[PDB]
């Protein structure tokens, strides 16, 4: 009654962020900038304590790299100890095929906003 | 409806005539591993054109950055063009707005169902 809470307790994710109008335009200047480059949302699993949080949450990933490829960029960007335990879900699974480029996985998984969510934990789900 | 059917004559095959729904898809799946930053583009004269010559390849692969209205020019040139014989380079049955826009753009929006972009070049507007 005295003091006004604002806003929602819970961290908003990017999608949660941002609206739809907002990120149809975001993705429309990277296509028309980074014509080559598939934009990516990455986010750490809400539950998660084993592994760090990124340092940022937004990026431009060249058409031809792999999700094998992409799994080792992250994990190293994390630090993580070559032991830990390590997913990274599109779409809430696992991708199978980790040597086909990005560009390729993105057009079965893209969200209909134009960007590929993408969420990481130690777990599989 | 007792209208007559005025069947056209059968010219040679299109690229989806050749080839099935799956040996597209299929076929867009290599392309797009093979060339990550290309787009691959099926480029047909319309069927009812006479003004126009029939381009000897139809199977383009076009890098992401390129525009149409670069690709226009690289088409009037393969063709061999007079520089005001009337050409459009229609997709999904009109002419593209989005003149200085990638290819790549415009293939998140007017691409086929089975991945490939797929044009067809007229001396009209239709």
């Amino acid at each position: 009654e005295e003091w006004v809470e604002l806003g929602s307790p819970s961290e908003k994710t990017f999608k949660q962020r941002r609206t739809f109008e907002q990120r149809v335009e975001d993705v429309r200047l990277i296509r028309e900038q980074h014509p080559t480059k598939i934009p990516v949302i990455i986010e750490r699993y809400k539950g998660e304590k084993q592994l760090p949080v990124l340092d940022k949450t937004k990026f431009l990933v060249p058409d031809h790299v792999n999700m094998s490829e992409l799994i080792k960029i992250i994990r190293r960007r994390l630090q993580l100890n070559a032991n830990q335990a390590f997913f990274l879900l599109v779409n809430g699974h696992s991708m199978v095929s980790v040597s086909t480029p990005i560009s390729e996985v993105y057009e079965s998984e893209k969200d209909e906003d134009g960007f590929l969510y993408m969420v990481y934990a130690s777990q599989e789900t």
